């Protein structure tokens, strides 16, 4: 009949992302999936800092925020457990004690610097009341390229799903997945390894089975969106929630159960090629965070991906307390921080022991 | 087996957008789809104004751009042909010669004020080279609420599709449709009637048949995304390209043909509920735009929606020359303008007579 | 730039069906949308026939079902209100008293012979209990071609949707839409104008608003699938349910309300090119069918498509009661039939007068 | 703010197939994924027996066909390699010398009996010329349950995709994916472990990269369709083609390139929960099928799934020539079969020695 001459890039099967940064994104992924190491999330918003600086009588100020990061980033020895640090936009431009910017300081000390690139949560305006979307795509490439030049080699974007009445709307399921996928593509085009975070929040009275179903449903659509946008699989990371019961369920779960549900859900949704899964703690206690990761790393279920951590609260709670926002507490805070970082390092190895936590 | 109580809004079938502005949106649509009337698109970018000031040798200054609009906005008796005006961000805050802002001015003249809310084209970064997406969704509701407060009651957002080698990438077909749909929802939530502009550009060597295929393909996906986002069909409008031969195809279609193809492609993709289709001139001459629109309004094919215009170039090029960017040219400028306005008003009614119009008209394709 | 020559048919934008039957299909559609006329649905299964021969004491036999169709068809002057007849596989091969096969008998009188091509409902085996799918796609072209050679020029296929708890499963919504879509394509490739019947059943306690929501949700997905499979819009017809309250809701809707909801739903989902909509009576009484249709043809809402009927019950009820299965009842049975046919004919024209049914 | 009580099963997140055979389907998967064991494919259509007996000159009859199967199904000591057999319809009814039907036989010999349940390729009638669909979904459960009663515990259905001009149409990518996904659900509900066969045919002059792209594209949709239909991943298998250059490509890929390209394309589209991948020969020589598998099983790339085989030709070819059809050739016949089966069992374990096979293996392509 008729035959036409078209651009190979106009054919569906040739939608894979093409970027001269590919080789580098994979080298970064390799650095981020180093046995016994995980990511330190230090990207808290100025508003979230307030919720940290308040219980220690620390005025939430620009200088005190730098000290809060410094407490951890300049805790010589944490590099052994932390392969990457997700930085807040403010911190990327702050200097360490030696005059080096934090990205320079971390790089020079063998730690990959990362950056939170989303612009915050907003009402979905579709679906159910309470559901939220995430802004940030407009002017993303310009923002990311600037972070790249400053030293960052990976980034993080977070979308949230809120389980209400044992389910979540399709509007939320579809839209937030498309947001995450587009975000990952623009990230790779900018030379930044994207950490895709589709967090099914722990808030609510639902049980672990409900979390499992919603987690699976939410995650599979995220993967489809990713396939749809031609993401380079070997160049990205997933930062999901573990599958556990809700904070108001009054019910708790055993390390092995969480491991079974979490590993099984990832396996049923994620492509074997996905390089790593750096869990978020969000809601779980410091100890549970390590107990669960440890169990996950002992799971008999299939899991080709590196299973580690991307914690904020779980690595900081005890540290901030001992620290107390005071220079005379840096020693204690860093001791507490290194201990938590070490416990999780061993959890990634599956060699964690509750005994080491008293 | 097991039962559970969920919010009705969590069920797929109950995804229609909920806004307190519904009534007002529908009323606006009704005003914007008045027989014999069309929309004037005067939302060009500062950068786009420079290209228009070239023929007349005018300096692209803020004040000159104000006069450029006032030239048309303050043209006595234009409301007989114009039901709404798409304003540029800047013009929204500028005053008319009587002191009130253009939105206040237009509103008093019974003309609905509109605003171009998209933030421009950017490389798609997926699909084929040359394809572009449109930014502007971030912080959208905020900007839209402010416009609503100033008087605007409708808006316009444009996505473009470039026919290359007789096709467009799926990455572009899906993504831009999705952007348009999300935009329609945020606009309606903000109280602004959204004019969705999915433009298959006239750029290329492609023929009317290829433009027909791509248009049907590009538009049906726009419709799919709108249904997924639960757009209020009764409260939105479409601003599509007419289906015609590529600017470099070397061919030119007859009104009857353009009418057939355009109306055929709309009917095959658009829900019969869609209130109206306000065509873009997109490069056609002033006369072509009126000829084609007239034929469209005389088509024996299915077309339940109000079919009119939303022209920029096809309504200004002549009035612009006559004007000459001088004060002395206003009378001449406004006569030309009001003439094309009258012509398109006639074409909308399908009672356009090529006699009462110019015997010649040069291409406007940039 | 890396180009490649491919078949135009391998490109997404070029998926519109290609069949030599086009013009004929459009001619048939033209016939089926003759103002003042509608379709007589006479394709009741053997099982459904038993349900009607019961209240008149007629043994459900081949010869008796033939007579059942003969009552309607051999009614002189019916071609005045009926443009097409949906036949049952059995009838296609049966003969009217003059020796002509029913298809030959219809054609001769200017009435298009139609055929029910689906193979019945079966459990969906996905989604919720009570949901059903429709079999019949395997070996479809062979079957359709055989019917074509027998005089049939159009066909019908029915998929159902059961509202339960004010909703229906996405499994049901997606699968049945895909089924109808494939059906339409195969039919047109065989020379038969497909009458797509996506029926949201009246059964249930739901109210008119629930029917409106589900109908719109169900219908738009049928549309979406028809586009994916590249149906020839100019050559197909829709046989939907009217939007009305559930049969067991204990509520009633005024003809004007039914017209408003029904016309509003079709408009929000059906593309403007759709040729016609021939409503099913299913559940509605003989008069309601007429009243509602009439109200619909007086709706001030957008409706570019021919809005008529495709009734079985609403056209045969009273006729059957008068026929009683007796040869001595043909006169009255037939009078009863033409009456109803005429009423709906006027309804199609929006000139129905209730007094004519008093 | 309105709330409604619905069946949990009407919510999108709860579409996972619910069946009482789950535990069993999984047990069957355990057996079909036994270390060092692959799958024998003796389900060639009757018409395919004539298209394989010609060279060896053997009359095609129910009895001789029974012997064709008897050859290997009765070959002593094949149960250390072949963990399952995909039988043809007819072969399910036939009996083994001992009197027991093949299914009954195999079960006794530990070998799991399976059945080809699809009903052949047909014109897709959508998309590009040459593309094909696969029939058999109508009345499927009825057929499956009959097979279950006779002892069958798994089944196979195969859809094909033709690379033409280096591509395939979405019409095909979408339709065959939905067919396969539906087939999987109906199989599991019928107690049969489904082996999904999304085969990208080796026909054509396309190079390896083009097969990599298409295969990744085709398999993407299969997985997507499977997620929509709610398949029990722990209870199914995939029988895909290897990513090799076209038959008329005028090339040949080394066992290293074939492994890389193949294991990479699987990891990029298959859920990490997929139990196993039983490859097909498609047209590769009896040795390549063993080399490639072996290499595939020596890939450093991620692959949590059991990577084995489900061969026919590359497992019968020789065992066929050295049989002719007489009971005399039951020596050389069963001599060859048990060899090829021994090689693949090695390859499965990644410890296959090419020095063990012949240096003259022609293509089994047709």
């Amino acid at each position: 009949m008729s035959r036409v001459t078209v651009l190979q890039s106009q054919l569906p099967a040739y939608n894979r992302l093409k970027t001269p940064y590919e080789s580098e994104l994979i080298a970064t992924v390799k650095k981020l999936t180093t046995p016994g190491k995980g990511l330190l999330a230090a990207d808290e918003s100025i508003g979230s800092c307030t919720k940290r600086f308040q219980p220690i009588g620390l005025s939430n100020t620009e200088e005190h925020r730098r000290q809060y990061r410094a407490l951890m980033l300049e805790a010589e020895g944490f590099e052994q457990y932390i392969s990457g640090v997700i930085l807040h936009d403010e911190t990327v431009g702050q200097k360490a004690s030696n005059g080096q910017t934090f990205p320079e300081y971390l790089t020079a000390r063998g730690v990959v610097p990362g950056i939170k690139t989303d612009m915050g949560l907003c009402p979905l305006l579709e679906g159910a009341e309470g559901e939220q979307m995430t802004e940030g795509l407009d002017g993303y490439v310009k923002r990311a390229s600037a972070y790249y030049k400053k030293g960052c080699r990976f980034c993080k974007w977070r979308n949230v799903y809120k389980i209400q009445n044992g389910t979540v709307s399709e509007s939320a399921v579809r839209f937030n997945a498309e947001t995450l996928a587009r975000y990952a593509i623009l990230s790779q085009m900018s030379g930044l390894v994207p950490i895709v975070e589709p967090e099914v929040m722990i808030d609510g009275k639902h049980d672990i089975d409900t979390c499992q179903r919603v987690s699976e449903h939410v995650w599979r659509e995220v993967v489809a969106a990713l396939q749809r946008h031609g993401v380079i699989w070997e160049g990205c990371l997933l930062k999901p929630n573990m599958v556990v019961p809700g904070a108001e369920s009054g019910k708790t779960a055993a390390p092995e159960q969480v491991a079974h549900y979490t590993v099984m859900t990832l396996a049923r949704t994620m492509p074997a090629m996905l390089p790593g899964v750096m869990f978020l703690s969000g809601g779980l206690s410091e100890v549970q965070a390590s107990e669960y990761l440890n169990a996950i790393n002992n799971s008999p279920l299939p899991r080709p991906y590196f299973l580690s951590f991307s914690y904020a609260r779980a690595l900081q709670s005890s540290a901030l307390k001992a620290w107390g926002g005071k220079e005379s507490g840096l020693a204690a805070g860093r001791r507490a921080f290194l201990h938590r970082a070490r416990m999780n390092s061993m959890a990634q190895l599956g060699k964690y022991k509750r005994s080491d936590d008293d």
